């Protein structure tokens, strides 16, 4: 997250950390949502390359010890049938991770929750993206949990020639937009937490930017709009 805060340890306790054994290491790559205690919600595009992953709930200093964190394998994966790796602006931009245990849920581990289907917000909405990526255009990643205010832009604007045109779709959500603040690379798979009736709710999975870079005036970061893919991930869950 370019131009955020850090967060307050428990303000957002359905973030997690997508890892990958890197060596004998294990390195953050991703963000996620854990939507069920044996479910997380994270991009495609997070789990592309043929990788050993696990999660990390209860995250907050990447680097240190918390007392708080929870670390477990996943099992299984399913991308979008439809995700294409070489198209992220056809959007699908989302997949379904089961882990090999479910998790305790805490003060700093919830689920995260998700949109009724088929809901859009209203421009200029409030909305924060959260995550561990860099924080700066190729800059280095984050060691404590970034939180950035990030209305959103409505589709007409978003889609329009002077902000994303036609790489824009109505499957997705933008935000931000600014600037200053914005998602950049290793947030992509976590959360857009907006309120709605008075309730933080995940709309976004943080799926891209603009290769000029993170923070630029009128490219929103984009995300996938969570509301489009409510029965795909029920499908998911009840079948698997
Ligand atoms: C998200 O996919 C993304 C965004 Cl939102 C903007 C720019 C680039 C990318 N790319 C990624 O996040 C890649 N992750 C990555 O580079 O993670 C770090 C920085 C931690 C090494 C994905 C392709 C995994
Ligand atoms: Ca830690």
């Amino acid at each position: 997250v370019v131009g955020g805060t850090e967060a307050q340890r428990n303000s957002w306790p359905s973030q997690i950390s997508l890892q990958y054994r890197s060596g004998s290491s294990w390195a953050h790559t991703c963000g996620g949502t854990l939507i069920r205690q044996n479910w997380v919600m994270t991009a495609a595009h997070c789990v592309d390359r043929e990788l050993t992953f696990r999660v990390v709930v209860g995250e907050h200093n990447l680097n240190q010890n918390n007392g708080t964190e929870q670390y477990v394998g996943v099992q299984k994966i399913v991308v979008h049938p439809y995700w294409n790796t070489d198209d992220v602006a056809a959007g699908y931009d989302i997949a379904l991770l089961r882990l090999a245990q479910s998790v305790t849920l805490n003060s700093y581990v919830q689920l995260g929750v998700l949109p009724r289907a088929g809901t859009i917000l209203a421009n200029n909405s409030p909305c924060y993206i959260t995550g561990w990526g860099l924080t700066r255009t190729n800059g280095q990643l984050a060691q404590t949990l970034q939180q950035a205010y990030l209305p959103t832009v409505d589709y007409a604007i978003c889609s329009s020639s002077s902000y994303w045109g036609s790489t824009v779709k109505n499957s997705m959500v933008c935000a931000g937009g600014d600037g200053v603040r914005s998602g950049c690379q290793g947030d992509s798979g976590g959360p857009l937490h907006c309120l709605v009736n008075g309730q933080y709710a995940v709309h976004g999975v943080t799926s891209f930017v603009s290769r000029l870079g993170c923070n630029v005036t009128r490219k929103p970061t984009v995300f996938t709009r969570v509301s489009a893919y409510i029965s795909w991930i029920n499908n998911v869950i009840a079948s698997n």
